[PDB]
């Protein structure tokens, strides 16, 4: 096994409390970040299901989700995402059957196409890294991400790199034991918040998504 340093990483369902337990108990706050990400679709949520995801970020830009195909034929080759205006527009257009006169901005469609927020909510990032240590004095620095939103929902991902495989079980070990203190380990391929509007309102919607959408970071003792 030589793959190097073995990210290892488990996901975990935190509480409330997770960012004042993890300072109190010595994580650092590496970076945060912190937006509303509004969501616009149809009133069928069509958009949504047609793997065209549009969000706004903190009133900043545009984002919009592509099934990698835009000439939607045949499977969604992963996504590819846009944040360029113009592409956008055109795109809106022509996904909701404009044929009109593009405008100039997103929110310029968004208001002619009559698109709906039908989600909006705000996503907080919170990146902890949490030193090892005991009678040894150094032991590995993990990190723990959390990912939450508006709308009922916090996860955090904890990863530690291992040189070798034999301390994996201790690291790995040690991430669960502070996590089940702190909340409950999860086992989920790490939600969006748009997975999350999902599961929280549309929970088979989110199934037919989630089993489609079953890639997230969690290896055990093997990244590769």
């Amino acid at each position: 096994s030589a793959q190097g340093l073995i990210e290892v990483e488990r996901k975990f369902a935190p509480g409330p409390d997770t960012e004042e337990r993890l300072q109190e108990l010595g994580a650092t706050l590496e970076h945060r970040v912190t937006f509303r990400d509004t969501y616009y679709d149809t009133s069928e949520l069509s958009l949504m299901l047609s793997d065209h995801w549009l969000r706004q970020r903190e009133g900043s830009g545009w984002e919009l989700k592509c099934p990698g195909v835009t000439g939607v034929s045949g499977p969604h080759n992963e996504y590819v995402e846009v944040t360029s205006e113009a592409a956008i527009v055109a795109q809106l257009f022509e996904l909701l059957g404009s044929g009109e006169q593009k405008p100039a901005g997103v929110a310029a469609v968004l208001g002619s196409l009559k698109l709906q927020e039908v989600a909006s909510f705000i996503t907080t990032r919170s990146s902890w890294k949490l030193a090892l240590s005991g009678a040894h004095g150094q032991e590995p620095q993990l990190t723990i991400d959390l990912d939450s939103a508006d709308f009922g929902y916090a996860v955090g991902e904890v990863e530690a790199m291992v040189h070798e495989k034999a301390e994996v079980p201790a690291a790995l070990e040690k991430i669960i034991t502070v996590s089940s203190m702190l909340g409950v380990p999860a086992q989920e391929e790490a939600p969006a918040k748009l997975m999350v509007y999902l599961q929280r309102f549309r929970p088979l919607d989110y199934q037919r998504l989630l089993e489609a959408a079953s890639s997230g970071e969690a290896t055990g003792d093997s990244a590769s």
